[PDB]
């Protein structure tokens, strides 16, 4: 669920707070559409289509599916007694907090006007 992927962040990407990543570009956050503005928001917009995937799997539903993982030492695992759903979900968070960790932030691309810059 959110809380979990807000904590898989928190943990490969200590230095800032979650909220950063909560709206930026045209993928981070609510948004769901355009063309991506760098590579943060890439690392968005597949995390975005990862769950439109995992959606196909019956009663799942990646916002709110607790799955079960680790993060310690800095590495973060997508445990073994997780069904397709919560394996799946989970790979998708776990994908894109690592992507999050190795992509630039630009303060430019906070929070900026997704109905004109994202079509
Ligand atoms: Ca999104």
């Amino acid at each position: 669920n959110l809380y979990q992927f807000k904590n898989m962040i928190q943990c490969t990407v200590p230095s800032r707070s979650w909220a950063d990543f909560a709206d930026y570009g045209c993928y981070c956050g609510k948004g769901g559409s355009g063309t991506p503005v760098d590579d943060l928001d890439r690392c968005c917009q597949t995390h975005d289509n990862c769950y439109n995937e995992a959606e196909n799997i019956s009663g799942c539903r990646p916002y709110f599916k607790t799955y079960s993982y680790e993060c310690t030492q800095g590495t973060l695992t997508c445990k073994g007694d997780n069904n397709a759903c919560a394996a799946s979900v989970c790979d998708c968070d776990r994908l894109a907090a690592i992507c999050f960790a190795g992509a630039p932030y630009n303060d430019a691309n906070y929070n900026i006007d997704l109905k004109a810059r994202c079509n």
